[PDB]
C-alpha cells in the first residue's frame, strides 16, 4: 500500500521534526497533499498511525523471532539472537527518539524473544544475566543518544558489552 | 494510621494480580472487609491510593544525587552510586510493574517526574569527560542495567532481593569493564 506507507512517512517526518504531542491529524493531512483523502480510509486516530509505524519498523524483529524457533537452545544461539536483535532495532532509532520526548507516545508504545533467551531450570544468577544482556540491547537506544559519537560505533560497543554479560551467564 | 497502610497493601496486591485499571474501589473494599464508605474516608479515589503507594519511596534518590556532587569522579564513586541506586529501587519494583501494565497508572504518576530527571542527573555524575566511546557506552550500560532492571526483574522467577543482588553484581562488572 503506497498511500498507507506515504501516510506513515509524512507522519513520521512530522513526529521527528515537530513531535508526536504537537503533530495534529490536520498537520499530517496538509503534508499528505492530494493523498489526504486516503488518510481516513486507512487510519482514524493519530495513535493508530504511530502503532502502524512501529509495526512496519518492527519487521526484522518478527523474522528474527520466527528464525529462532528453529534454533537449538544453546549459548551460541542466544548470542546470534542478540546480535541480530541489535541490527533489527536499527530502523526503530527515530521511534525511540520520539518516545523519550512524547510521554503519550511512550504510553502508546519482546516477550517472544525473552522466551527464546530463557533457560529453563537455570540458576537465578544465569537467568538474570541473560535478561540483563537482552535489556541492555533493547533499551540501548534510549541512553545511547546522550553519548557523543558515531551511532554505529556506539551500537556495536553496546552489543559488545551485552554479549560479555550474556557469556557470563554460562 | 494502620488501616491506611492495610488499604495500600490490599490495593497493591490487586493492582498486580488483575491490573490497576481492571480493579475498582468495589474490589478493594471487599478484599479488606470494610465498607465502601470506610474506604472513601481514607482515600477519595483509586488514584490517591496509587499516589500513596509510590510516596516516600523516592526520597533516597534525591539524597543520592546530592551525595554524588560531593564525591570525587573516580571509579569507586561510580561503583557506589550504582549500589545505592539499586537500593533506592528495592521497594519500587511492584510499582514499576503497575506502570508497565496500565497506561492510566503510568499517566497518573508520570514517568518523567518519577525517576527520569534524576536518571539524567545520575548520568551526568556518571559521565566521564574525555573518555573513549567504548568506556562511555559501558558506563551508561551499567547505569541503565540497574535502572531498567526493576522492570523486567518481576518476570524472572526467584526471590526479589536475590534477583536484585544478581543484577547489581552484573552491572558492577559492566562498569568495571569501562576501565
Amino acid at each position: 500500500a503506497n498511500t498507507r506507507d506515504k501516510i506513515q512517512s509524512v507522519a513520521l517526518e512530522l513526529f521527528i521534526e515537530r513531535g508526536y504531542e504537537k503533530t495534529s491529524m490536520r498537520e499530517i493531512a496538509e503534508g499528505l497533499g492530494i493523498t489526504k483523502a486516503a488518510l481516513y480510509y486507512h487510519f482514524k486516530a493519530k495513535e493508530e498511525i504511530l502503532v502502524a509505524i512501529s509495526q512496519g519498523l518492527g519487521g526484522p524483529v518478527d523474522e528474527l523471532v520466527a528464525w529462532a524457533r528453529t534454533q537449538p537452545r544453546t549459548l551460541e544461539t542466544k548470542r546470534e539472537v542478540l546480535r541480530r536483535y541489535s541490527e533489527a532495532l536499527m530502523g526503530a532509532a527515530p521511534l525511540f527518539r520520539i518516545m523519550q520526548e512524547s510521554g503519550a507516545a511512550l504510553r502508546t508504545l519482546i516477550a517472544a524473544i525473552g522466551e527464546l533467551m530463557y533457560q529453563d531450570g537455570a540458576s537465578v544468577r544465569s537467568q538474570v544475566r541473560i535478561s540483563d544482556a537482552l535489556a541492555s540491547v533493547h533499551f540501548g537506544a534510549f541512553f545511547l543518544s546522550a553519548i557523543e559519537g558515531d551511532p554505529e560505533e556506539k551500537r556495536k560497543a553496546l552489543l559488545e558489552s551485552a554479549l560479555e554479560t550474556l557469556d557470563s551467564s554460562a
